[PDB]
């Protein structure tokens, strides 16, 4: 009777993003690595191992995948953002892809990393030029208050999909600047399906602010309908 | 002042019900035009279903799995961890008694204030607040009559009340049930979640007749075997 | 057969163990041709036919409903059942030329009326659901229905045949359907709800 | 008067990149009117992606692939075989240098006309004109670094580079890619294309941790086996 | 063993395959008699490759039902007293156009064209109605000395090379009011490919050709290929 | 209730559409695809992949007798008789059919194609030559037809084929060809020899 020898963990802590914030490069059960050539039509077709969240940057973990890299690479090439504002760090991979990306594309781009729990984050301390991490809660808009000028233009993306309304408001009034992206990730697809009736009304609170970028929008599924840039 | 639109996943914005509004068509369709009819459903089809005018998040696949097993098993108890709006409660006691059995549904959940189910209606259902990260909301329930289905609907502290209820309250052929999220958990976390059933094995089974037999029910219908 | 029987597992354990959760195969482990029921009766109403019928059920509150083509009975335990239990004094009619099959017991048969073959006697209290389920002879009964019966709201309903109609014979189809535009209407929030009653849930207009 | 219009496929018109266009829709759309905002690209998919400004024929799913890759073997070469407009050894050089990976990148075309690298821009990669048809062009390879990538994306004379690479080029853990055109092989010519690979058995394994995952490199990623 | 091998160029097989001669496909994981008792747990798959697996009297077509079944509507329709076809390879479409025009009891010359005639597979005991010329279609003279040919005549192109100079030449010395040019496969790839230059080429024949749209969305390999005279 | 065929009309679009607005046409099919198949202006309900299904089976077969249960206007057995000619076999084709009056087929084309009058054989039926195809497209009194012809007419090699009613226990005697049976979805468990 194992299970009275043992207390379990909560298994939703790990909604979206896993066991570990370690990355480990995937391992085949059930094939050898080398498959040997005179026996090339009998090799399986499927992946082999689980597609969940596969993708690395430089032995980090990556959670926006191939789709979702292209668009902000089309849109890191066009906008030469001054400044990245990633809400929600985890282990630290798109904050260092972010960074990595601007420097090859020669953008002088600040990088900018607030989270709950930066203990989950696996960048080597030696790998941080051009990056800024910040504990805060995204529950209390102090967390944004107390963090300072910012460099434009300016791209503020919403990862940890907490008080992202109030946050949107808060960056309408008092950072966001003509042309800057604020790009809400994952997430407004489900509440548009969970709540209809309150999420079309809290967007078009925004109708004379922020609009849909529609040749970024329809471009992956992780961004799917969620990019948005101020107008005025 | 915008609510954190989180606190709907899985629910709705409201829990009252209300049918269906079409509103790019109306609702005679005249029949010389027939075939010119969009085939299409014309509604938003995230939980269109009700139960007597209350909302149901159990889908219909779902609803013709328990009746089958309420139908095989006859339970005298049958316990919801999440109630929301009540729907599944009332049908539970609905559906026991069209079938002649004698069964009391209880319901707990951290805040009922969401039920929907007029007191002339509650014939039959006792309705229990507390947090399931707390035990203790299950070690004050009251001796419950077998055989018994509970089912988790919350999905908090899961596993640990899969040790209480193997422990202090299934008898053999009783069913846990997991709705919705062991796809998920094993998605996520592959090897934890693996770990944790399989220390199961020797107390509970997952019962093929219906762990297929519905998307929301999928590989989450498991009941207690003998010691 | 008639008679219900529950599903029996060939390749499976009923009870797998869950050191092995993940071999478990994921298929459904019978076959699904008509595997449904309501209380021991066989239904050849899948669960989606099962959830418009409910939901029509509760607005209309009809005071009879009659189910042409009858097979076991289970169909009509369950409009019955259902009726009582949502407080609607209704009277479940079933019409068929052969009863035979039939599988409800004497005791639990209140509220339930059987007639055996076509043509007759309707002193029978509206608001009415008709339904359609002996796929012969359908435009003609829709006809007698609107003549003899149907009232302003009641529904007629054909179950299964009518997409098979628009695929064998379309040009027909139309005009036959399109004979009733001033009498019946397609009630668009159910018919497109259910792969059994699709395109087939009409009702009455003035 | 009319060009051969098959010169185009697989390629594209122009070399150069030219950004996506919307043809039927604003770019801004008004967010009162989200919900009956479009949903598809708004735009043709055919070979849509760029690095740095320069068209890329690799896709972001082909684009992970060899991330991984690179960032396990270290290669200190890369051979693509067929340039076009020089987008991949861009990529390729710029990946490796974010990588701490000491690593040349050659490109090798007949034509190398259409090549849109600037020449400021061109550390780390070589271009060497020459044929498939002939191979003196691979045979002044001047033994490169190792491990090495070899990669074929003209594919001419395929099976005889391959032949090549293996005796006089390839080493215990250095790949062999054939991008795109095994599957169609394997389509047109079942019998032949499955005596020609597996004549390799010996010499070459499928690496199947990379072998099934993107459509470009499906079947075609091969590595020396000694 | 790869050393004691010198491979062909497997390009030459593109949308060919590798032997002109039909070989009917073989079942290869199961046998061909099922038993009846079993019947339920036979699988669904077709059990071959599916790639040009169709033919008519012992040769491949190229052609699938679907392409074949319209061909016999517009002969049916128009009832051509010429057909010509660029691009003959197994000749499995040119006796099957000579024999369909038979059965329906037209006066039907059909016509081949290739750079390459080696590889045809009809007998000549089954020749009739049937002429072959040898000559490549980047090269306006295997055209010009093409004799007179009755109409209406439906034109193929299945060899797609300097396709768009052959349309302005059977635009200017052959098709008469009724007669078809029709682009097989190509199209659609041609789009896909080079959409400017695709959609201005086109549009160069506007005033004299027409896309037939009772055939044009009819089939995979005719899909926007078909076109007449106005 | 149509046995004579008529050509699908256009209705929304022109039949001559301009090259200048090509890319903007309908994809479409532009017509209803219940069964607008023809052979020589007799109506024919066989998909084009049935259609292929039997012409690879008369090929390799090379029946001298077909035998289809099912008329209609008679585009099946024209169809038969001419492949079966073309392919220089001598076939002889029976098409029985309780409603023979369908039959648009003029005696001018009736080379090797004789009727029989009946409901579903059982006498005005005499011995014809084989190896013979039965083709069972009129599913009534279908499966004691089947004991019948294995037990009066089927010899080895010969097939029996149900068309279009058989997804809706004789491993004796008969068996399924895998190599026609998932070939084409109207012939799509029915196709069995011996
Ligand atoms: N209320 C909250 N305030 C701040 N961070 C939160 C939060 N809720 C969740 N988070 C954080 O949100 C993160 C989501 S994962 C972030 C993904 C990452 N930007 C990438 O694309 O690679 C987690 O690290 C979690 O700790
Ligand atoms: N820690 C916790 N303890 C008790 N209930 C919780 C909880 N966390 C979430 N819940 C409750 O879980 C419920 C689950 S949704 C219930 C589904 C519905 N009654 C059905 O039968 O299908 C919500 O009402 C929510 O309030
Ligand atoms: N026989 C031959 N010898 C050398 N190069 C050839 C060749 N045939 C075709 N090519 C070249 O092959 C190239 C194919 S396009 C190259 C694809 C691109 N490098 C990518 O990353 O996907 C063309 O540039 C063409 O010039
Ligand atoms: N330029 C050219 N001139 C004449 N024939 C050519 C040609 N190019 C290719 N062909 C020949 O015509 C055929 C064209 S390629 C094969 C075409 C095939 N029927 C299809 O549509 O997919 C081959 O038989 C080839 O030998
Ligand atoms: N029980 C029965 N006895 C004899 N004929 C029948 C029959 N049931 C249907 N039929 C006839 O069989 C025909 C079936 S349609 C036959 C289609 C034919 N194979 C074709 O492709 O063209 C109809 O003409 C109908 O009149």
């Amino acid at each position: 009777n194992d299970y009275s020898r043992q207390n379990f963990q909560d298994l939703n802590l790990f909604r979206g993003l896993g066991e570990d914030p370690a990355y480990h490069p995937p391992v085949l059960t059930d094939r050898p690595r080398d498959w040997p050539l005179d026996r090339w039509a009998e090799a399986p077709r499927d992946l082999g191992y689980s597609d969940f969240s596969p993708y690395q940057w430089r032995g980090l973990r990556m959670l926006k995948d191939p789709d979702t890299q292209a668009v902000y690479h089309d849109m890191l090439w066009e906008l030469r953002p001054r400044t990245i504002v990633e809400l929600g760090v985890y282990n630290g991979g798109s904050l260092a892809w972010f960074r990595d990306l601007t420097k090859i594309m020669g953008i002088d781009c600040q990088v900018i990393g607030i989270d709950r729990d930066l203990s989950r984050c696996q960048i080597p301390a030696s790998d941080m030029e051009n990056i800024t991490l910040h504990q805060g809660d995204c529950s209390d808009l102090t967390t944004f208050e107390h963090l300072r000028e910012m460099a434009h233009p300016l791209i503020f993306i919403d990862n940890a999909h907490a008080n992202t309304f109030n946050i949107m408001k808060w960056a309408v009034d008092h950072l966001l600047e003509e042309g800057d992206y604020f790009i809400i990730e994952d997430m407004i697809p489900y509440w548009y399906r969970y709540a209809p009736q309150l999420f079309s009304e809290y967007l078009g609170a925004f109708r004379d602010v922020l609009s849909m970028d529609m040749l970024y929008a329809n471009a992956s599924s992780q961004l799917d309908r969620g990019v948005l840039r101020r107008v005025a």
